[PDB]
């Protein structure tokens, strides 16, 4: 199996959203991954390509048979990877403290959105729940307009499975040290905390509000939003260095002298509307010509159908075929032990296969 | 130090964004990180809180010693973390060939935007700018409008600094077998594309359209999206199964027979009406009453200055009291070696102190 993580042995407790994707990252980096979903489910091969990477087996977790078959899998692996509301796990017999009697290596990770304890412990949520309680979506959107949402990107993945993903592999290093495994607890509340210190530390020297659109990063600086251009699509703007926003500035057309400084926010209106006119009087594509190799820090905003006719995302195979469509390639990327296309998901295995295959 | 990451050394080469988060969160879990910045830079002791768990020296590392100095470090330590465009240590005499000379076991870890190669690889660039060409930004934001940036969250943090640790750590991982390090290169515009793999395993089954506010969880769908109530602050719904729907519709005194279907899309505007309504009749405290202990999937959508106020942030410890204010505690969490809390920026210490402290 190609890459770093090759001979890592995983199992995945079946779950949604932050969990699974955790999980696709080992196997696409080369951990051996087995996922143990109920029988009530897997209707031949998955259509899900977040499922990729691994192998499938089912088991009634209810069950005597199940458990013991699940523990003797937990038994002879690295990691342990559930993503269900706390005392779950507990309650079917493979709680982390049974877990340990069969295998004190074991790495036990536990990927929920508000922890082990405390007064949400049990209520159910998604990203958008997680990440309101801790301030972030309240920051996300235009001033003049209720809160939007990023996708499920900040509470599920990188507030979430990314940092389930540093505490398996932190714990994994200390291993290393101490011949012991242990317990990793990964809330999305508090990943998503750590993704947004910057705005934490900025908030504290004054350099960040609370007011929603109105800081340089969230789309309130004229510097750094996104333009619509003559045909109805748009350009980025990030040229938060003044070197580049001259550089912005001089393919514009706009001369420096005839507008306000670049960060009098008093005078932001103004500079927005200037901005705003010149994008507008061409397309795109034009701009994406003019600003192509320079500093200036514009470029297009593609649709993801468009992706995959760009060149610098064809040249590094950012992404492969697969299934009528495309998809990501393994991140990041490793100069001697690489990592190869994904497997697709395969139709399911039988448990006992498994077992016997890990050298049972 | 506290934490899995004990006795693992670090050396930041100092830049902006993704490697001082990354280093951060290596700190963090008590790793030793040693950040060279230039001594142009440094004026008293740091007010940026991502630079908490670092020791700082200063070094033009383009004079004679400078250079000899950084390479000892490099020479002590298990990770080296850049953040320059590609070319940039190269010259600078600390490329991944100078360093293997002097430690053939270090993970030599490159943080770009756009990559190591291809038609990008030196243009300057920001978030926005990496997460506009493969797709993530047309997705985010109201569908009458344009694009908005989610902070720079997506592209900086968790498809930036979290892929460069997942590759550090998973890298450490490969050497325990194979007692080589090796270069890890983490481009913002892959891991970000990782990050959404979710959308790009949807758009294949046909369940995600490039529609901005067309799809379940953009803010399209009436019930993954936040509601403004009568006190003009917010509440997030993310009660996308349908048993949690049916307890947010009982919660607002709706009757599941006059609404149109939960996910026909046709009606969706008018479903979002009935919902605005009644959310809009009471404020946001009284809502996040309502649904305690529910699977409603319902919660207040706080503003950075309310999130101490929170019981589940306060019981958890999810923050500590600094400096200015109050920033977040490591992610994630461990139950034998537990990270401890941050140390502060500390003041500039000289070069040769640290050697002595790692030995030669
Ligand atoms: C769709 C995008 C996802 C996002 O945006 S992230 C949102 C999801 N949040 C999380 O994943 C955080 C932690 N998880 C949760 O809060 C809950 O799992 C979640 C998602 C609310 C779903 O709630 P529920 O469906 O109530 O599940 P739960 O965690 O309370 O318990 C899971 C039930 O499944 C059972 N189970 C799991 N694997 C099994 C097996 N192989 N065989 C037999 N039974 C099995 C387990 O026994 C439990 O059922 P029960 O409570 O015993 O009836
Ligand atoms: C503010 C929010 C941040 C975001 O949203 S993430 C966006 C940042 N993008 C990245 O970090 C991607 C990779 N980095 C870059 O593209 C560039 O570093 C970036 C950010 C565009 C800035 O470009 P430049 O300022 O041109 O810097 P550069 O990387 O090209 O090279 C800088 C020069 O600094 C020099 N340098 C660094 N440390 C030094 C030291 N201790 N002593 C002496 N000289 C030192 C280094 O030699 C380098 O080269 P040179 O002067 O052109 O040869």
């Amino acid at each position: 199996m190609a890459g770093p993580l090759s001979g890592l042995r995983v199992v995945e407790l079946a779950g949604i959203g932050p969990g699974p994707h955790a999980a696709m990252i080992l196997g696409d980096l080369g951990a051996d991954v087995v996922r143990i979903d109920r029988p009530s489910s897997v209707d031949g091969i998955s259509r899900d390509a977040m499922l990729r990477n691994r192998r499938i087996v089912t088991a009634d977790l209810k069950s005597d048979q199940g458990l013991e078959l699940a523990l003797k899998l937990i038994a002879k692996a690295d990691v342990l990877i559930e993503g269900y509301r706390p005392g779950v796990t507990e309650r079917l017999g493979l709680g982390p403290e049974e877990c340990a009697k069969v295998n004190d290596r074991l790495i036990y990770a536990r990927m929920t959105g508000w922890g082990q304890t405390g007064p949400r412990s049990q209520q159910a949520g998604h990203d958008i729940n997680y990440i309101s309680l801790n301030g972030i979506l309240h920051a996300i959107g235009r001033g003049d307009e209720r809160p939007v949402p990023p996708l499920n990107l900040v509470g599920d993945f990188g507030g979430g499975s990314m940092f389930l993903l540093v505490g398996i592999l932190a714990a994994l290093w200390e291993r290393q040290s101490s011949g012991k495994g242990q317990v990793v607890d990964a809330a999305m509340v508090d990943g998503s905390s750590v993704l947004i210190q910057m705005m934490w530390a900025m908030r504290a020297t004054g350099m960040w509000t609370d007011t929603r659109g109105a800081n340089m990063l969230d789309g309130g600086a004229p510097y750094y939003d996104t333009y619509e251009c003559a045909d109805g699509r748009y350009v980025a703007v990030g040229a938060i260095e003044p070197q580049f926003y001259a550089a912005m500035l001089a393919g514009l057309g706009l001369d420096a002298a005839e507008l306000p400084p670049q960060n009098d926010r008093a005078r932001w209106p103004e500079l927005r509307a200037l901005l705003t006119e010149a994008f507008a009087s061409h397309d795109r594509d034009h701009w994406g010509a003019v600003f192509a190799n320079s500093d200036a820090c514009v470029t297009p905003v593609l649709a993801f159908g468009e992706v995959h006719n760009e060149p610098h995302i064809i040249e590094r195979n950012t992404f492969y075929e697969a299934n009528g469509g495309w998809q990501p390639m393994p991140a990041p990327r490793f100069s001697r032990t690489a990592s190869s296309q994904p497997r697709p998901p395969a139709a399911t295995i039988d448990i006992e296969a498994v077992l016997t295959d890990w050298d049972g």
